[PDB]
């Protein structure tokens, strides 16, 4: 299939970022090589995830993507099951053990704004937390609590913009931000 979109994928990110991407896709019925303007989107989506559950203490965080389908629900019902938290009706990214709620994290090309209705409207009951993130460095999360520091979520702005730049030094950023 060959695809500058693809080689540029496995060459910016991390080797299990890329598999576990990979195994996503599969797992829903899309090739990353076709479809190499997603691959490189839920590869964002995961490095921003792993950063995120990385700020704060080393635990307080508990991982839900990156896990299959089966196993991440098994997990959110033992979350459930645990704290008495309300089943979300979809797939959560993350829980956080200091604020008892599920976090929902988006990477968007488009404005905070509609990204978070889109997902606001989706999300069942506004019990799980909402933050969203943009290649431009924008950020909006839920009730303004964006549960990390400053810091944290400053280095996650840095990263988004580092593979906005890298793509369109390659000509991709194009394509990729007419896609979603
Ligand atoms: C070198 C360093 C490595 C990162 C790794 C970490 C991702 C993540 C790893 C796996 C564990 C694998 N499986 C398979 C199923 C059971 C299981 O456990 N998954 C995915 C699902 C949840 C999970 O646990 N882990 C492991 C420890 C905590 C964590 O989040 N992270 C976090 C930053 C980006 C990244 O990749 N580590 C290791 C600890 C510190 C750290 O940063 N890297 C790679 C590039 C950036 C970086 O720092
Ligand atoms: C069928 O679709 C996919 C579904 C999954 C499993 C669960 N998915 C998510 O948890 C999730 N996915 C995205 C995303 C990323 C790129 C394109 C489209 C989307 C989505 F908004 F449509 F879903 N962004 C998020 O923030 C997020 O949490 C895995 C891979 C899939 O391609
Ligand atoms: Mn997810
Ligand atoms: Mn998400």
């Amino acid at each position: 299939r060959g695809s500058h979109m693809e080689d540029f994928v496995r060459q910016c990110f991390n080797p299990m970022i890329v598999e576990l991407a990979e195994k996503a896709m599969k797992e829903y019925g899309e090739d990353p090589k076709i479809e190499t303007n997603k691959f490189a989107a839920i590869c964002t989506h995961l490095e921003v995830c792993f950063m995120y559950s990385d700020g704060g203490s080393k635990h307080r965080f508990e991982i839900i993507e990156g896990r299959d389908r089966i196993m991440a629900w098994t997990v959110v019902n033992s979350i459930c099951n645990t704290t008495g938290v309300e089943k979300p009706k979809f797939l959560p990214d993350l829980y956080d053990y200091k604020e008892n709620r599920f976090i929902e994290i988006g990477v968007t090309r488009r404005e905070v704004h509609i990204y978070y209705l889109e997902k606001a409207n989706k999300i069942k009951s506004e019990k799980t937390h909402i933050h969203i993130f943009s290649f431009t460095g924008e950020e909006m999360a839920t009730k303004a609590d964006y549960t990390l520091d400053e810091e944290s979520r400053a280095r996650i702005k840095t990263r988004l913009f580092t593979i906005r730049q890298e793509m369109a030094s390659r000509s991709l950023w194009d394509s990729f931000r007419q896609s979603e």
